[PDB]
């Protein structure tokens, strides 16, 4: 299912030196996000750093949201994941997309400019209206 | 996309002293969940605590689920995330919604009664039926 | 909402000694994935291990993806979660489904053959086409 989403380039390297996010195949669920940095950032074990993307999106449709996730290789092999675990991008958010990068492992890691460091999916969302009722199934 | 969801208030402070979850804007994807606690809980670095919400929902429609996520500020700045990372709420679950709060950082944190400590989204889900076949593309 | 999904059994114990993933109730959102192991794996605090499932799926429809999540009990009580936090399975992926199991806690844990160690949901996804525009709201 396809949707055009407005994007504003905030740093002129995005779409040039730092490619815009794209889908690798017709069947990819996520777009890889790249680090928009002037120089490498060394991220020590246990630490968190805020990585800019150099871009803003405006999903606009309240029936859609995005979710930011780690990439599986980085997470599994390097312990490079997100400090907020999973990021939620609201339809009315128009600020820069930021990546909270957390080193959950034991090895120092260099975040390089332009590196595909996380990924983002677009999922339909439903807005709940609560209906209060009196009455209406944590080894494993 | 909108859906009415049945909710049962389990603690009489919910909807009073502890506001019911709400969406901030017409374009918000998630509802913030509040800690239903009698007193603050001090959460040491690395530790996990189970926080009640004082409410139960019944999604009821098997085409919908909810996902509990950290809030980005708390996760990035304070290391206050979920012990199960992301929570999945099944359509037929009718128990109290519980929040596994994990301090993944290095600083002690006080969880206050009524604090917006996590968030929840409602997403469509598909139930898979497996079709066995003989035959039917882990730096980065 | 229901969909038949092609699955290939890669290890002949899957569907026999190691049951195929199933939904517990008509209202369950997720399928539990089992560890396809010859012997138990002892996972020390802080460590990550790659657990095979013995199966491959082919979602095939680019409007669908799967997400792998921790189980709430394991995550909250035992600190047994995913090293990549949340796994994203693309529609065109046809390899073995792998589980990055991370012990985020302080206690050693034994991963047993056949153990339900994670869960997976199928969610609709939308593929974004970016539309560049000049112009188009991080306690808490
Ligand atoms: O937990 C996971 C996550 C992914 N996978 C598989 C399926 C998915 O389609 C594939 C790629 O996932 P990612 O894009 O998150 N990983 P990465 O970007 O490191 O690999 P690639 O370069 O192939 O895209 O790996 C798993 O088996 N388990
Ligand atoms: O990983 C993320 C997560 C969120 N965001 C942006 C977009 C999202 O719409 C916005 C708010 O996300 P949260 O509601 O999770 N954070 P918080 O509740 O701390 O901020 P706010 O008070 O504005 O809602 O922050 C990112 O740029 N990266
Ligand atoms: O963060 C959470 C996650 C789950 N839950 C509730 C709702 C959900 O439907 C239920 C079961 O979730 P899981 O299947 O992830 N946990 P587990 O597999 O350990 O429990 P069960 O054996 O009942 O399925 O627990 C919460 O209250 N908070
Ligand atoms: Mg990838
Ligand atoms: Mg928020
Ligand atoms: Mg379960």
């Amino acid at each position: 299912m396809m949707k055009k989403i407005d994007v504003k380039i905030l740093d002129p390297r995005v779409g040039k030196e730092f490619p815009l996010p794209t889908y690798a195949t017709s069947g990819s669920a996520g777009l890889d996000l790249r680090a928009c940095l002037n120089d490498a950032v060394e991220l020590a074990p246990g630490d968190t750093t805020l990585v800019p993307t150099g871009l803003a999106i405006h999903i606009a449709d309240p029936s859609l949201a995005a979710m930011m996730l780690p990439r599986s290789g980085l997470g599994h092999k390097h312990g490079i994941v997100l400090g907020n675990l999973v990021g939620l991008i609201n339809s009315d958010y128009q600020g820069q997309l930021m990546i909270s990068v957390w080193n959950r492992g034991q090895d120092s890691f260099t975040i390089q400019p332009g590196e595909r460091i996380a990924q983002m999916i677009f999922v339909p969302v439903v807005q709940a209206e609560f209906n209060l009722v009196e009455d209406f199934r944590f080894r494993q």
